């Protein structure tokens, strides 16, 4: 009789299932752990709010927590981005989750509130998994009694990483957090990789478009930038890059791309008259990937060739101005998460004008809301890299510290370099690679020890 | 002018050519020419300098002497100075003492004439290195010269480490900056130079078809990622080794097979531990890695018949070459390029079969069998050198007294701002167009329109 | 629309008004065959024209279906494969009065009832007198079974390779009743559909059907045809690390410059049919294995029994014998995890453990599965091929072989291909579609090399 | 001892030709494997063969591969600039009549080919021609009527080769059969494409050491050189697009990823500076010309080219590029040899530092060949392994021994079969330790073939 829990279609569990036992044995990070912390229990005693995107991926996240001790109470981080058959059977195995594909902004509300409250008032949480700090922010404005008892945040992405540097800067932050992001295992492989794997995925099951032989503009060149642009480029996209940090755009033309900006000079002063026309005219696809905000702006939109296709793999939506479609354009629904934007007229549209736009996924998470996010073996890094992080924090026990060490242990940190090196062996070891050990004369050459860490905590990888 | 050695005065002229083309090719040097000559920031540098003597460093010495400094030049290998670019710089007056094919005993006694003026230490009082090996003649041999020197500034991540060695044994006479950690020169000479003159120099030495055949590439950091791709890029089917799993996750990703020479990656000092299955289908071996003996004797006997086997690392003991000289017979075809014949010692057959061939003996085979790194590329590296010179000298270490001194001994990189001004011109030079942010825009993800637009922490 | 039109039989009507969406959409990026519909409509070449088609019922189809029409033509229409229909497109045709029987997911017996109602009308031979195919099934039952409706009809349109091949096979043994058009091996057909075609839609199936990480993961392609050339592709741009079988050693080399490695399942590349020929430990590495030969039994019992535990086996050649799915049926337990993915329990027939590791993953139990499992090719290079579809159906249909005295029928009983000028002018509305500019030689230019300024620019010999 | 019937620029570089020719042999299974397979036979003994093709290392393996199977040979090259002195002198030291160097000169070049047809001052008693690009077939048909009379074929190399000989057939002018060696898939589709992938940019790199990524550059056509030699900068790097007259070729452009532009403004040539796009062709680094054809880099063309940019040819002749306007307008500085700065200030006297000139290489002759070594010795074994099977099948139909009547059914340009075809691929497949699966007797059957091939119909294209 359990009920603590809503989902899409709980009938959905058994596929769910199927597709989890699937999963595992593309997780071999994961599972490790599993099978190397089960007998000891280390998060016995956790009660975790988590706010992660719902997908396959996450359920075996979830479920490797709860085999090493942990309660949880979780919801997606994007209204677009749970796989109902994921919920399903999380949900099934009587553990709470608040998450459907297709939410409204105030389900989506209503979803974290479920995760933080039980029966009517504050879980006895201990712990936070988040992923792009909309959970973080909501507890901190609304629920500071309860980060009174709270360990420590695992923050998953660069958003919610900027969200708790900022919070900390202005001595708003109450309890400390692991960057999870920052692993190599971590940012080197799920935001560059994961993008690689499924932005075009998602835009092909999105549009079945041909992509080979088109023009594609990608904002942004940082890690899901350089992978976005692979994606398409490894398609046979003509693929140009804008960016706004010159070390970035100096990889991407060393990696091939031609440099661009929307704006002529590079300079957006805001007036129609700055928009390269004839560059905009020309562009099939454009990708946002930069976590800003406006860098696919209006006057961009109304230059951009007749039948491109607008979408965004940063964490919100408002890397585009989809605010401004809405106010002025016909949106037609093709499918769930495909919309054409006649640019005619707000009132009406003709069914086959012309003049539109195709925009997946109301511009949010396109990989997320159009495919599956990123595949297990990816999401293998990230959340072997969660459940450390989780486990280190709760061990820490932050709460319970006195005032003075509490001060001197708040903090955002990163994961330590072995850690990061012993994820990315059971990844390597997934692909049935061999990774060659030192002699003694060798790791002293080099002055490293045999077992690492190899590289200083400088190195970039 | 009679102060340099070179090996044909006459090429002057054809470097000069070259010299001029390059200029072209590297706008972020150029623009610390333009900006900086009014100033003369380095008035008064006497700068011993200790790096491939190349066209692009031909640049890079023209830049320091027109912002005011005095050099003295050596090459840093004996394989890899282009005797024309040399030639160039001796004819402009510059003492340099640097050739194409020197000895060890050669490579040695040219570095000794760049820090002794007629017959007595040269008033130097900056170093620029590449390597290590004249900042390490300084402190063994000359400690005294390094009393009046205000820094070093090393190139390569061999010498870094050098460098950090030094610093931890309490041994370093004076305060260095690493160059190598720049991302505009780590992230763009070490992977994309290399992307560029790894498949050039094997094309050079061998004329081989790439494209079918299977490599084996021996690490996979900056040099490692590099020579991995301008392998695959011509169609090779790489395979790549590695110590560090977050570096091979990187290459598993990057669509290589992980693999070791050994069974079970156990390096154990047997034949029976060398997969000889896998060495047997190798057609090229090249390592990167800065480590010793990575291609050990006991690959080279596995070794496929006719295998290639070449080294773009610092050093040439990534190779047993030593193995190869006491047991094999060697044979010249051409300068830089020996067949190494596993048949025996004393003499060879001319027809046998068995032998492999051995590209620049071991050394750096980018430098040694073809240019090295495009200009466009050593322009991000030798920007950053200049601004390093520049940075040292003004602080004028040897000026200090006793304790000041103590606080200014480090090894530091330059600061992210310049890293992106470096990174801005060579985008120009491409023709990109970096977009600016608008104030919104930067308040929103925390940072200046102007930049640093990353921390520190970033990995890029 | 048509007034109480029941003429079909789908999956779902209440999908057209989304099919519809989707063809709009195809449209836009159909530009030569879109082309034709303007260039020919007011002529109405295909007016008297009834079509019997047979093949894939996706938009792509969907495009092409309206486009006959347009032209004056009735068609009636049935896929080609029981696992490549979109439902939507499916209901969008029969929504438009359009006598359609197709759905996703066909049984064989329901595959080859579809035919037959395309062939039939209200219980007797409709008066079809041309025909549009896609791999020899609905030209084979004609021949078989309705031998005296090819009395009225005046050509074949074939669109596939293996389709091509059973055509020949009947011209040389003096079976073929009517004159036949490969559209296959038009340049904008072959080097388009089949191999850019496979690049596109071979990787989107695997990711739809088990969202399998691709890169670093190693893969075995049975052939390098057009399609083996397009499948190696999709999955090396991907980072798979990528070999290659062949048994004809000019496509082994393209394979070898193209960088791949290519091997053979067999020891030595002999196939005795004992397990000891296998390459155990060659296949016991490969995560992925594709059929792109249009042959029989290339991966063969032996070598799925010697696969890597969990490695996907799929087929993107035109029928389903390419693996021998007939002994996994046999002999292992399937246990569905969706539509169209199946794993395969290697550990016995009867039960299977839920968490059995030792299994294999088919995709659409081994047909095609690039319509299987997601939606084929899409429309812009669907376009190429189509539009050869069209000009073929006008060509055979104003030739009107039905028609002639039996002395000249045996005249023009031919397998032929498209001029090399109309597989240009397909290629330039191809290119105009990307925003190509294509050059015109000046006169000087075209003297130089001997040809006219207008083209055709190669001779009939020359390969692309 | 006593030879002196060559003319090579150095003799002394004999012992560094035969080192590297004991290299290119074990590169070259399929030609060694014919090698081998005839050497008992003899096939070629009597065989009197004049070549023309490019006196590099390859064409040595090709020269003694011929040596040996029983020919007499006089060589000359079809390039000024293509020999490799090295293997010009190693082939002179093994008594061997040729006459070549790097840097002829054009009248030199004339006199090289006039060596190997004459000896002692007479016509040699020549049997059979190889020729790459049709140079010494013109010269014979318009000079040497008589010596043709002897011949018993033309084994030709080259698309540009090829479409001569096509013209004298259709002018009823060609006096002997001819092999086109240039249509075998495994010359074709190996040498033209993969070969120019390989050494496009390596020539580029040996000329200017630029870095090639991140620039732009235009190719002027997509055939089989075009294919290649966009992929050889793609895989640098380079942003590339493509210029092509065929929509097909150009639709496989745009497939394989490649925006496809012209010139032109809506690519229409009409000879005026208003017609050329100057917005585009001031932002390209390196144009290459790929075409066989006449004047696609025209004058406008290179007067509107981005400052400092590369101009280069791959394809046979020079005259694909409009260097003749550049002679007579622009100053060249010499950087190297095969290497010039074109200084489009003036045409007396430049300015050192002068930032507007374009760098051409080898003069806009065969690039690859000029400024670097061509094809790699495993490309070249499948052509030349090619020219070897054609210039056994033509001495021995003996068409020149055959009556009027008969001649008049052989005169004709044909391919090897593609059986033949086959056994080379094979040979090149066996050399990069690849293994081919053999069919069963039923997958043959179902395919409808022989096991042992051949495996497609001759209208495949692959
Ligand atoms: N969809 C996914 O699966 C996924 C995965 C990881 C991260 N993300 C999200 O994607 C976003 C980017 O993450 P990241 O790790 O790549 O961050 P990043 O900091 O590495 O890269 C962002 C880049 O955008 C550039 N940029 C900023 N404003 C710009 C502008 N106006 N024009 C052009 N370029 C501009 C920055 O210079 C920077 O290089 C974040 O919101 C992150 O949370 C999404
Ligand atoms: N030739 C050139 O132009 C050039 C340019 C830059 C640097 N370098 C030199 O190349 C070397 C590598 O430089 P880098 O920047 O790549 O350093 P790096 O630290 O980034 O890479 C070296 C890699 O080698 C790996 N490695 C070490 N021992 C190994 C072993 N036994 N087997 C397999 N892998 C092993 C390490 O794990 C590491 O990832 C240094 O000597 C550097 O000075 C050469
Ligand atoms: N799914 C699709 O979208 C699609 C598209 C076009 C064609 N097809 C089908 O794909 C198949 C292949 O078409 P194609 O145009 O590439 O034909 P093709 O003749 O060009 O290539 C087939 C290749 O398979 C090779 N082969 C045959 N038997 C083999 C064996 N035992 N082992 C290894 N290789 C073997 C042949 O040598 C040949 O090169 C046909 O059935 C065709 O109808 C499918
Ligand atoms: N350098 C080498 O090693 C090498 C090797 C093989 C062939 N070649 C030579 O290269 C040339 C091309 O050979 P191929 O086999 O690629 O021939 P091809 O017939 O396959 O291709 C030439 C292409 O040029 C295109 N073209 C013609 N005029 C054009 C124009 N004005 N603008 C744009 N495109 C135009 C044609 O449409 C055609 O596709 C010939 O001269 C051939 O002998 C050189
Ligand atoms: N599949 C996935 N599951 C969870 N978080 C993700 N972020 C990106 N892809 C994801
Ligand atoms: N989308 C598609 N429609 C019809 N036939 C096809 N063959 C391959 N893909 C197809
Ligand atoms: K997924
Ligand atoms: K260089
Ligand atoms: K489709
Ligand atoms: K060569």
């Amino acid at each position: 009789g359990f009920t603590d829990y809503k989902v899409a279609d709980i009938t959905l569990a058994a596929w769910g299932r199927r597709e989890l036992i699937i999963a595992e044995s593309e997780m071999p990070a994961l599972m490790g752990l599993r099978r190397k912390y089960a007998g000891q229990q280390p998060l016995k005693g956790a009660k975790i709010l988590g706010c992660i995107h719902m997908t396959i991926q996450t359920g075996v996240l979830i479920e490797t927590l709860v085999a090493l001790g942990a309660e949880v109470r979780w919801s997606s981080c994007n209204i677009f981005s749970t796989q109902d058959q994921a919920a399903a059977a999380i949900a099934a195995a009587g553990i709470p989750v608040f998450a459907w594909k297709g939410e409204t902004e105030e389900e989506y509300e209503w979803c974290i509130e479920q995760t933080i409250l039980k029966d009517g008032q504050p879980w006895d949480a201990n712990m936070v998994l988040d992923d792009g700090g909309d959970l973080t922010e909501i507890l901190h404005k609304k629920y500071p009694q309860m980060l009174e008892r709270i360990h420590g945040i695992t923050e998953e992405t660069t958003t919610g990483v900027h969200r708790l540097l900022d919070m900390l800067k202005n001595g708003t932050l109450k309890v400390p957090a692991i960057n999870v992001n920052d692993s190599v295992t971590k940012s080197k492989n799920d935001n560059k990789y994961g993008c690689r794997h499924s932005l075009n995925d998602a835009i092909k099951r999105g549009t079945d478009h041909l992509l080979s032989g088109k023009q594609a503009l990608v904002i942004g060149y940082g890690d899901v930038g350089k992978g976005s642009s692979q994606s398409l480029r490894q398609e046979g996209m003509i693929v140009k890059v804008a960016e706004v940090d010159p070390i970035c755009a100096m990889q991407a033309c060393m990696d091939g791309f031609e440099v661009v900006s929307p704006y002529k000079n590079g300079i957006n002063d805001g007036t129609e008259a700055s928009i390269d026309a004839a560059l905009l005219g020309k562009i099939d696809l454009i990708v946002t990937t930069t976590g800003n905000v406006n860098v696919c702006d209006a006057n961009m939109l109304k230059a951009l060739k007749k039948r491109a296709v607008v979408c965004n793999i940063g964490h919100f939506d408002n890397e585009i101005d989809t605010a401004f479609m809405r106010k002025n354009w016909a949106w037609e629904e093709v499918k769930p998460q495909v919309h054409k934007i006649h640019r005619t007229g707000k009132d009406g549209f003709d069914a086959h004008n012309d003049d539109y736009l195709i925009l997946l996924a109301e511009g949010r998470l396109v990989n997320l809301g159009n495919a599956t996010g990123h595949p297990s073996r990816i999401m293998d890094g990230s959340f072997a890299n969660q459940v450390l992080a989780q486990i280190h924090l709760f061990e820490q026990k932050y709460a319970d510290l006195p005032a003075a060490e509490k001060a001197k242990r708040l903090s955002v940190e990163v994961l330590p370099k072995k850690l990061d090196e012993e994820v990315a062996l059971e990844m390597v070891k997934g692909f049935g690679g061999v990774v060659t050990q030192l002699t003694p004369k060798q790791a002293e050459y080099i002055g490293v020890s045999v077992e690492g860490p190899f590289k200083p905590d400088t190195y970039r990888y």
